[PDB]
């Protein structure tokens, strides 16, 4: 069928042409995103549409210069958001770890739909994980109250490219019948040939970067918004 | 087109047929699950299927007493994963926050591209959170080794059942422009008045759970597992 092609004829667009994107087409995306299952249905993501060219151009430079962030039709950034629950009733604890799990899997699902109702009409798009890294200047910018935090941005636009589909790991690697299995490096080694023939190593590139470390600045950041403090 | 009419049909199925999904509609689901975008090609998402029937009634208690994780054809449960990464180089620091909120955004849209494919063969599914209420125990009873946590189930089959789609806050209260726009509490007692029609409130409802505590056991179980210490 038609969604099952959309899905696996996915690849990431880093590069846009200036065509605007409509704004049926861009209702259809939200109400696509919105039609997301949602954890006991609490409703917990807040998506900012950034269309001022001065705070995208900003943005682009939080994200680590991806150039991309400006000359995208449509900048989404999906945030954790438990201040619309606070507003209502002041009494709400927003703190537990649980609250951070549950906003950043439900931001997750909903930014797929979004991604993929974009997909299917033809647009192209990427995830931008990379403001993270700039996480307090990107909250200010975006005006985030407490109980409130960036996650990851999303770049949609008409594609200027056309990039091959990218392998991953084979579904035995990833999958496990009802216990957990031990890895067989032999299949770590057959999938750093077959990204060697895509394209230093797959494996050696992943562990090299968490073998440092890993935007230590994520959990104060976090704290200082009132989440995941236990 | 097909893709977002299926997006916007979806509504979570509680109960279902004893007939199987076969192997090859099986195969489709994970393959489509593959196709996610994934932080830095990390791929930290492991999948733990479960055709144990004595794990599935463990598991099904486990869930706070939902019935359909026993009944459902298949049962899949999505895990953060950087065990692989530690098996090819032990130097591997997965302990950083950043790392669990990767394993969770990753998680969020990988199996929503699972979901997605099951809907538009005319299968039925929803996530299973609930594993979280005895996280500690789900994670013995699975197997799973160190740098390793379990984050939700989900639930798959032919539908026995036909609920009717259910509302979600609309677009403009969701949806902010350039910065976080603050809440109109109107806006919310007219989306309690939706959700009376459809059936205390959603909004009391909601917020009444978030003023007790929302699984505390969630950040000592992730430590202990060696994610998110610091
Ligand atoms: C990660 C996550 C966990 C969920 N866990 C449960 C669960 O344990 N039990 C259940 O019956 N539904 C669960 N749901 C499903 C719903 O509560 C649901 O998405 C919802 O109330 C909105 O209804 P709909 O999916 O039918 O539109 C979960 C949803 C998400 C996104
Ligand atoms: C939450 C998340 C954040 C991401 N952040 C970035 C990013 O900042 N910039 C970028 O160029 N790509 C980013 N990606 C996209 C990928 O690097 C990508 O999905 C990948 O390498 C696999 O390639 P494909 O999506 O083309 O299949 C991100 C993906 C996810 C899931």
């Amino acid at each position: 069928n038609n969604t099952i092609e959309t899905i696996l004829a996915h690849r990431s667009i880093r590069k846009f042409t200036a065509v605007p994107i409509t704004d049926e087409q861009r209702q259809t995306i939200i109400q696509a995103g919105l039609a997301a299952s949602s954890s006991s249905m609490l409703q917990v993501v807040s998506i900012v549409r950034v269309t001022d060219s001065e705070k995208r151009n900003e943005l682009a430079q939080f994200a680590g210069n991806q150039a991309y962030v400006e000359s995208a039709a449509e900048f989404l950034v999906f945030c954790i958001d438990y201040q619309r629950h606070a507003t209502i009733n002041p009494d709400v604890q927003a703190d537990f770890t649980e609250l951070t799990l549950i906003g950043a899997v439900d931001s997750g699902i909903m930014a797929q739909n979004c991604l993929l109702a974009a997909e299917s009409m033809g647009l192209g798009g990427v995830y931008i994980g990379g403001l993270r890294n700039s996480a307090a200047q990107v909250d200010e910018l975006l005006g985030l109250p407490e109980n409130s935090a960036v996650l990851f941005g999303m770049c949609l636009g008409h594609p200027d490219q056309n990039p091959e589909v990218k392998p991953r790991l084979p579904a035995h690697v990833v999958v496990h019948e009802n216990q957990y299995q031990e890895l067989n490096l032999d299949d770590i080694q057959s999938y750093d040939q077959t990204m060697q023939a895509y394209y230093s190593t797959w494996s050696q590139e992943v562990t090299g970067k968490l073998a440092g470390e890993s935007r230590p600045h994520i959990l104060p950041y976090l704290n200082s918004k009132g989440l995941a403090k236990r």
